[PDB]
């Protein structure tokens, strides 16, 4: 909600309270999304100041406050800053920002990341260019310097992040994307390669000294209709765990397909139908193994722009003999969202 | 403070900075409330949107930021989300919300939870239905569907929370309350029973497979006067620790009495007089032992609706030979509160 | 940004998103400021209510959210509340506040704590009276009860803080300051002494039962010019670590000199030139050792009051044979700040 707007500076303080619950049989250990209370709340700000007609400054921070922990020792579990960056937009020359932000490949994956509660399986956090990462410098151009409406691109420099954990670490890398949007249609191609840290390489699964990720996306967004499609691949980038051996590392290779179709009724109901499949190839010891494989049926009802509720049902297609131990049970999310 | 209110959506951003200090002899280890700096600050939001004339959506999140930690490793100690839920209110049909909220028995205990700094001893957190818990679905009706002014009730479903700690865990349960308020008078009855988790049962103290809690309250609230009274009981629900053996678990049984009398002078001074006693029965090994037992004399002065100060003095009646090791020294809290 | 102002109560919600990066050779282990992403964001509030013409209440809380952590286990690293206090200002009698705030000696050190990114080396946190500490009661008088324009003083009572760490602990103490400001000129003297805790005394380095710190400052602040100077000394107060032996404690004695000169161009550019040197004396085992020693060249450009960028370059004068192991490499900070 725009809580401030004077002297060319407007601040938007936003946030949401999400009452959420997951339903899965058993202890949800073998299910797709887990089982039980998953309530949480978000709080963040979006600032934008007009330094003059062509130059705009801006900044954004967003935090995740878990609402399913006790007030005891476990109180902070799951709490984190999602975004934190600042930047400048200049006329038609483009924009540049730095800090914790979305990797460029997400410019692709963003297409299908539209399910009510699940979806966007391949958009992992602190995983190179697919989701939110720290230390990214990002340049973005819109409409090819104003010369070609609908043609956009971005380049992104990822700075090395040596964390205590191989899963949350990364070496330096570069990534870019090109997308074109013409009247309800949109197409994108995104790609990024990077160095893997010593620790990442010291992991049991996966083998290489470079990490790659590219995805393409197609979408039809108009007339209350939303059909989007994604296909991407990766090398030594996708994090995987062998639940049996308790071994971890990255998939040597994965081929990812995400499909989504939705419709927005004028009365507030937005039904959703999706399909996701991500399969690892050449996993040391296992061979080819599905990481994600399901159908999704769900719906969101919007009371207005501030209130809504939804049910997200995952019809898991992963089978019980999945070599890595990926769960095979279904998961049903019900939630009630307030937001400003 | 209502920082936003447009298009039927109003957001209230609130918070307080509390300079606080406890005075107790010794290392406050044997005193009632501890000794030293207890400064803290709170920040939260309360949103409410009018979906139309009969339907209202809403949400609330509230966080506790300890202000007595260093900027070192201990910086996060005591930090937590107190509330986090969303819900809908429909005409005279009632309201329903879900997320982290107050257990139904607190509908009773809330009566005497009015001391300047202490009080509400029996309203523990993550303790079934007495204080704030996670995963509660709560339905509340006011004025019996609009048919009977002053008659209100609530039912509440508690979802199982299996935490690493027996103290912060719980099984599924149900609770409800009925209260009636007629011209300054108010009466309530609250009750809830629930399953105890494996771990809770694996504890040394307490013995059962179900946890119960009920409290009743009477109050006179009018003409600058506030006299409230509470009496409740519990079975295998109250958490207790034997400081000697370092053993823990829950009291098999407790009988709780809380008394409060206060007066609001027109010039801002609100003196307070209270009495609290909670006694455990059949504690394995000890027998009958007082958990809480004191008198309270204190005062709050309100400069205005945003500023105030207070002194809360606990005249501890617990004696030095208390079998569990509950402290016997007095505690005096002084604080200065700014709030918006 | 003043987001609220009604009925004599105004709240100012402020914050900033800082994209920041450090450049140092090697693993920045031997450099002055480290190497890599140092992005972060701040959020805090400042409230002030007019209880009447002479009496003002107020409160302030400020939090630091690190933006260079992953969304994993390390997510909370570096997060902390910087300030948290409440107080009252009465006519010309002065003000008094309590909670986490700035120690009185900082009334001196504040003079030179003006570098774009570095500087204020001696203003440590949770280090008695030099930086932010918890549990400080502070009385401040301005203009000597209104009788002498420009004459100000403060007294401060520090309450004992026994933390798990000797570095973050403190015993009771008292401190005061006197400063005088006449037309662009300002002079200050600050001093404080305190008890050292058992644990602090149990440390290998440093020897005493009392901790002292005093600093004086001179400054010329006018006509776009800023020249400030600080000289202070300490006894058993400055925390020091022997990187070789991995030993820690406090310097028996230190002599600190901080120098700063800056100029604000009308077009937004504020160049900066500074010099800092802090040298420990009588360090058990080493003798005299420099703790900090460098020159600083840097610049800040202000697009407007909400946006800016800067480069801070540290020309480290510490030499590679520094007995304690203090790093000798240079560090260059580049950052882009959005703030409201
Ligand atoms: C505003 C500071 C931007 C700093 C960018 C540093 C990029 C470092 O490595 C990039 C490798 O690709
Ligand atoms: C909006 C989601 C509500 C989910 C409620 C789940 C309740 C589960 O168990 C209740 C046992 O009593
Ligand atoms: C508003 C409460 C103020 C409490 C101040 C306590 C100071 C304790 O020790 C000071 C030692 O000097």
């Amino acid at each position: 909600a725009e809580i401030y707007n004077k002297d060319g500076n407007k601040v938007d303080l936003y946030g949401k309270a999400v009452g959420l619950h997951y339903f899965s049989k058993g202890n949800g250990e073998n299910s797709y999304g887990g089982n039980g209370d998953m309530t949480y709340a978000c709080l963040g700000f979006k600032g934008e100041t007009q330094i003059n007609s062509d130059l705009t400054g801006y900044g954004q921070w967003e935090y995740n406050f878990q609402g399913n922990n006790s007030e005891g020792a476990d109180a902070q579990t799951g709490n984190k800053t999602r975004l934190a960056f600042a930047g400048l937009k200049y006329a038609d020359v483009g924009s540049f920002d730095y800090g914790r932000n979305y990797g460029v490949v997400y410019d692709a994956l963003g297409y299908t990341d539209m399910l009510p509660e699940f979806g966007g399986d391949t958009a992992y956090s602190d995983d190179f260019f697919v989701g939110r990462v720290g230390g990214v410098a990002t340049y973005r151009n819109s409409n090819f310097f104003g010369l070609v409406d609908g043609l956009n691109f971005a380049v992104q420099y990822l700075g090395k992040n040596e964390r205590d954990t191989a899963r949350r670490s990364n070496g330096d890398g570069v990534g870019g994307s090109i997308s074109y949007e013409y009247e309800g249609f949109g197409i994108v191609g995104a790609y990024g390669a990077a160095d893997r840290t010593n620790l990442q390489e010291a992991q049991p699964l996966g083998n290489g000294k470079k990490a790659e990720q590219w995805a393409t996306g197609l979408k039809y967004d108009a007339n209350n209709i939303y059909l989007a499609a994604n296909y991407g691949e990766t090398r030594n980038a996708t994090p995987i765990t062998n639940k049996f051996t308790n071994t971890s590392g990255f998939a040597n290779k994965t081929q990812d397909v995400l499909l989504v179709a939705q419709y927005q009724f004028d009365f507030g109901l937005r039904p959703s139908i999706a399909y996701t499949k991500s399969k690892a190839k050449d996993v040391e010891g296992i061979g080819d193994v599905d990481l994600v494989n399901y159908f999704e049926v769900g719906a969101t009802y919007y009371f207005n722009k501030n209130m809504s509720t939804y049910v997200d049902y995952i019809i898991n297609q992963i089978d019980s003999d999945n070599k890595l131990g990926v769960g095979s049970d279904d998961t049903v999310a019900v939630g009630i969202v307030y937001q400003f």
